[PDB]
């Protein structure tokens, strides 16, 4: 059960020493040894216990009327004791390690939820809280916010300092008024174009990472940074002395380098909200050269990354002759060993050598 029928010492119900002291102070008792009644436990509407070294709230099940719980900055990992607090409307759990959200499933009066700095990546359990009005998820490990398209009553939402690139799930959340998206992986603002009720919008310090491409002396990278109307954002500064020739960023790279980048900056206005959309696009580069195989003057070419293993060709054949291997010159040089001789740091040709039977 989750009710007491006799006066019971606080510390017998609340075994975490810090949380027992919290309840002692809440009920204005002298000591955690003091006995309390269910009537007294029924009177608790709000608990404030931030920065209190609490490891477990076991015992809170006995507080059926609690509507507000402030537990930022503790050592919590499990919220199963909250599962049947059906009147909970405010739940603040910043700076804990609460990742299992299954026990929120039946908290259908919850309107404000805060879970910043909890190491969270999976937020699919929030599908059970479509009535949420304020949601704070800053400083986590989130990439997939698909579930938020169902949280259509949100007017206040923080997702800052995560790893999000796809914000299309926010496109239909027209009640949004305060929206915090700085320090993500956002390069494309089209999803925000229909958010007419914004008053506070933050979009600074995005970090966007392209898939690697091969280095070239005359490198061309498409600009992929898009404003709310789809137009391309002009770069603010380009690495390695490159330049912009819309829609492409271009570089002259005579020597290999394993990365180039550019920074963008765009003042944005969405409804009433003004923001600075800004960040960096990083382009990793692979060092790739070509091995050419020459059989009696006919050549086929393969691209291979420097310092990696080359796969041998099909052995050539020539009637009246025996193939003797691939050599570094047509009439001289030395034989290539594909298991030990990895790809050189430059283009080169190997030549088939034959011997008469």
């Amino acid at each position: 059960s989750e009710t007491i029928t006799v006066p019971t010492p606080i510390k017998q119900i609340f075994s975490d020493d810090a949380f027992a002291e919290t309840i002692k102070d809440n009920l204005k008792k002298k000591s955690v040894t003091d006995a309390v009644t269910q009537n007294e436990l029924n009177s608790i509407d709000q608990i404030i216990a931030n920065n209190s070294d609490i490891k477990s709230v076991q015992g809170i099940q006995y507080l059926p009327n609690v509507t507000k719980l402030f537990l930022n900055g503790n050592k919590l990992t499990d919220i199963k004791p909250l599962a049947n607090l059906k009147n909970l409307g405010w739940l603040f759990l910043d700076e804990n390690k609460v990742k299992d959200l299954s026990s929120l499933k039946d908290l259908k009066k919850l309107k404000s939820l805060s879970l910043e700095h909890n190491g969270i990546s999976d937020i699919n359990g929030l599908v059970h809280l479509p009535q949420l009005e304020s949601l704070y998820l800053g400083n986590n490990k989130i990439t997939d916010i698909t579930v938020l398209s169902r949280l259509t009553k949100l007017d206040t939402l923080s997702l800052e300092d995560n790893q999000i690139s796809d914000i299309v799930p926010l496109a239909g959340l027209t009640k949004l008024q305060n929206l915090y998206l700085s320090k993500n992986h956002i390069s494309d603002l089209r999803a925000l174009a229909g958010l007419k009720n914004l008053d506070v919008l933050e979009l600074f310090s995005q970090e966007c990472l392209n898939k690697p491409i091969n280095h070239q002396s005359n490198l061309v990278v498409p600009n992929t940074v898009k404003n709310t109307d789809g137009s391309l954002v002009t770069p603010e500064i380009i690495s390695d002395d490159g330049d912009y020739e819309k829609p492409n960023v271009k570089w002259h790279l005579p020597e290999f380098t394993n990365e180039v980048s550019f920074i963008f900056y765009q003042p944005v206005t969405i409804g009433k909200a003004k923001a600075r959309f800004h960040g960096r696009v990083t382009q990793p580069l692979k060092e790739v050269y070509t091995v050419s195989y020459d059989v009696d003057g006919t050549v086929i070419k393969y691209k291979v990354e420097a310092g990696t293993r080359i796969t041998a060709p099909k052995p050539p054949t020539k009637q009246g002759y025996v193939f003797k291997g691939w050599y570094t010159e047509k009439n001289g040089g030395h034989e290539w060993n594909f298991n030990t001789d990895y790809m050189s740091g430059n283009d080169f040709t190997l030549y088939a050598v034959f011997k008469a039977e």
